[PDB]
């Protein structure tokens, strides 16, 4: 239902899609080589910048094959993508592997999940 | 309360349950046995299979106790479980002490948490606002 | 919109604020300079206790930067904070490095994140509806 406004920033940017209908949330494919060592971190780029409609945020999550797998994941999952951010979307995935993980360009690397914000007001108690 | 179809595929499959009233979520049993040696990661059958009412995901979340006390995590936390997924539920756990951790038959490893979902329609642009 | 009350229960205690009106979180600020050796985890006090608004839960997340710069965060985020919790606000910390990492006083070392909760009710069936 809600839109999301999409600027491509990169030649291999991908606009992201949902596997089916029922799928929580979209792939997002990385748009360059990024080799990442064991027991460490790399920034990862998506070559996309996104305008949300306001009321919503976009979760980062960590895809459950890598995990598994590679001991792969989104070091911030969820990684909070907020409603006024407009730069460029970009992964931090961690290798927790004592083996060394290569991203290739095209590789689904996390999930896009959009929800619902809900922008709480403090009332202070001495209670 | 939404609703959620459950189906056990295994005898020491449990319907789960919130522990109160007020939790978000509710606590995944495991079936089999399971070794996780340090720094490495398994994978835990719950032995149940799940078809939530349209418009709902759940997601997988780490329980707390275990994260501060044996430093472990479901890894792809918050473990996505997408609305039309009807295999069954399983949780991959990391380990990242130095030490054995050990899942028994019965232990609650994780904390399903159920979620509304939302669908973007992509909308291509030269240059954003 | 929706409300929290909070009661500050440590002198460094401060009300976490949101950095913009986009913001998804309100960061959290830890109250105590804890060392954080590498490969340990770290549970960091943040000195407020929350009553949510019946309906809302609150996450607490990794921040983005100490992840990526210091292989810091949130062993269980999304973390929890049921509705019915007055308790300390605490941060389950990892530090993934193998470099000492130093929380101080005042430090934004994670972010809430207000949610609204489903409860389940489970109906046990024999076989399930069919997919693809």
């Amino acid at each position: 239902a809600m839109k999301i406004k999409i600027q491509k920033i990169h030649p291999n940017a991908l606009i992201p899609k949902y596997q089916t209908d029922g799928s929580s949330g979209f792939d997002l494919h990385a748009v360059e080589e990024v080799m990442i060592k064991p027991h460490s971190v790399g920034l990862v780029k998506i070559g996309i910048c996104l305008s949300l409609e306001v009321g919503y945020e976009l979760q980062v999550r960590t895809r459950s094959g890598l995990a598994l797998n590679h001991q792969v994941m989104v070091l911030n999952s969820p990684g909070t993508v907020d409603n006024d951010y407009r730069g460029e979307i970009k992964v931090i995935l961690a290798n927790l592997s004592d083996k060394d993980f290569k991203v290739q360009v095209g590789d689904r690397i996390a999930q896009g999940v959009v929800q619902k914000t809900y922008k709480a007001e403090f009332i202070e108690c001495e209670q």
